[PDB]
């Protein structure tokens, strides 16, 4: 994989928060360990005076749990918010069947809601915790979580946020934790997308960066083709994630 | 201003609604022109089976009645969801002040999430009813209403839609109703954003698209360089708003 400076990366990303947040931030914890990392940072870099943490579940589980510890040892100020209420209301409104990943995007959409409200009473500003990996494959909810202000891992792949987070001090078993959206019970990051971080990174970096083939991909890693294609695939089929709404031009209709 | 072929700008986008969605829509229609411009619109280019409108509103005044009437003509599927209890919710979790932009900031994202709901529990796309004019400007809700699958008017001025509505037939009344995005009572596009979207649009023309100099563009018109200034200034404090979530970059620190 691609190898970073990580004492200089670290460096860079907290100069970033300083120059973007010195008014304070507010940022979504999950107890997952990119919402963590993005914490941990953001605390070493402003203080923990200017970093207000929300935790919002939807399921009464341990990640719960885990959020609460980042919080903790972090010493900054949050506040518990129950979403499954008001998620349980669009549903009602809704009428209609939905299913668990229409209903994650609910979800994840309100935790947005949320975040930018208390950012704007605030006076701060949202800090979005999405990774290169969840972006180039469009592993996110679309104007949900992800949606922010500012996103100071967005250009580091999976790979190298959990290097950075054992640096910085983020709780172990965070770390090493199976990587989930917690969108729903047993959602699983590596089973959805159906590879690893680890074999993941690898091709992103060749195909999006390197702008290596297919062929010499799947050889320069003695792995499937058929693997090769399908990372190909999620990024072709997720394209429409990573730009603004997008309606026709008129140039060639302009009259004089 | 730029003079567009009206007959030509509206066959193409008939032709882009036809070809983004086939497979039915999700609108918005809040009794202003340029939802209502965008129903005409998608109505027309796939049948009026294919056009969900949800009319949603936090306030109970005309505006709903507008909103009713362009469904009626239609003759479209259509919903009325009253908004106010979830956006209060999200208020009453919320426990600190919140100014009426906040406050119209959640109303326009909980309907994103009404929006995105029925579309994703339908199998249909989202259409976005933003214009360019409110896009240069920065006039909109941040991942609110100017978020959808695709925008169809987005890159036609204020000025340019209004002919348009009245060419496809859209309600006199709501073609010549005072703009207003509605998040506030007596709230007005024009009274807020301090200029005529007439005036507006000729600035916006000159000083993005012909990227002429605001020293001859208050020459050309007639106007104080003091208010061709006020638009510059609107936009680029809306530049935020125009991107994606950016973080740092790492390029130099790539040991290679
Ligand atoms: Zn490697
Ligand atoms: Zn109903
Ligand atoms: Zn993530
Ligand atoms: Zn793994
Ligand atoms: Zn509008
Ligand atoms: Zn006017």
């Amino acid at each position: 994989m691609r190898i970073l400076d990580y004492d200089k990366v670290i460096e860079r990303i907290l100069e970033f928060i300083r120059e973007k947040g010195n008014n304070g931030v507010v940022i979504g914890i999950s107890g997952g360990v990119d919402s963590a990392t993005v914490a941990y940072l953001a605390t070493k870099a402003l203080g923990k005076e200017k970093v207000l943490g929300l935790i919002m579940p939807y399921f009464e589980n341990k990640d719960v749990e885990d959020a609460k510890l980042v919080a903790e040892k972090l010493g900054i100020g949050y506040k518990v918010i129950n979403i499954k209420p008001i998620v349980d209301s669009f549903v009602e409104n809704l009428e209609l069947n939905l299913d668990r990943k229409g209903l994650g995007n609910i979800m994840s959409r309100t935790r947005m809601i949320m975040l930018y409200a208390h950012a704007n009473s605030l006076g701060r500003i949202v800090l979005g915790t999405s990774n290169r990996s969840e972006f180039l494959t469009g592993y996110f909810t679309k104007w949900g979580d992800g949606a922010s202000d500012y996103a100071p891992i967005i250009n580091l792949y999976k790979t190298e946020v959990w290097e950075i987070a054992k640096r910085i001090g983020v709780p172990e078993r965070i770390v090493k934790k199976k990587p989930s959206a917690g969108l729903w019970e047993g959602q699983t990051d590596e089973d959805e997308l159906g590879i690893s971080y680890n074999l993941l990174d690898e091709i992103l970096w060749r195909m999006i960066d390197l702008k290596i083939g297919k062929e010499e991909i799947a050889k320069d890693l003695g792995i499937p083709l058929s693997l090769v294609e399908r990372v190909e695939e999620l990024i072709k089929k997720s394209e429409h994630k990573r730009r603004l709404p997008i309606g026709p031009s008129f140039e060639d209709l302009i009259v004089g």
